[PDB]
């Protein structure tokens, strides 16, 4: 019913730093995001679950590159901000 | 060209408190999980008069926002852009 997703256009401006839960693998990186030069860049921590994406973004996907990136958004009550990415598209890969 | 939009399907969990208008959504996705909390922020002012004269509180609402959000810690803001009743409070 209720529900709360983000689309997210920018640059992966961080390394895939890798985490395991209490309980489970999940990695986090950083999409630095400016929609106007005129004006601010956004910085947004990404969480991911699906193992399929993790394998896709450690092998194939290095830092700076070009991403749209889909997640769904949660927020925790002082809020923090959580972004469980739920797909990815390579725009422009990393140097 | 990049962007962060929101979308976001909930209850207006609070007043229009006018400063530009601000409202918080209560997003639960789940019946028995967490309430999401959003602060809403509107420029819009013919979206500002719809708001005030028309929709209650803990109405059902979807609205697309635009996200930005600045590391000093980070602080997230969402700019309504656009907003469709579905049930009013």
């Amino acid at each position: 019913m209720d529900f709360s997703k983000m689309s997210i256009v920018g640059r992966i401006g961080s390394e895939f730093t890798e985490h395991t839960s209490a309980n489970n693998r999940y990695l986090k990186y950083s999409i630095a995001s400016q929609p106007r030069r005129d004006g601010q860049t956004n910085w947004y921590n990404i969480t991911v679950f699906n193992e399929p994406q993790i394998n896709f973004l450690t092998e194939y996907v290095r830092k700076g590159a070009l991403v749209y990136v889909e997640a769904d958004a949660a927020n925790y009550v002082g809020t923090t901000l959580s972004l469980v990415q739920k797909d990815i598209n390579l725009l422009k890969n990393g140097k």
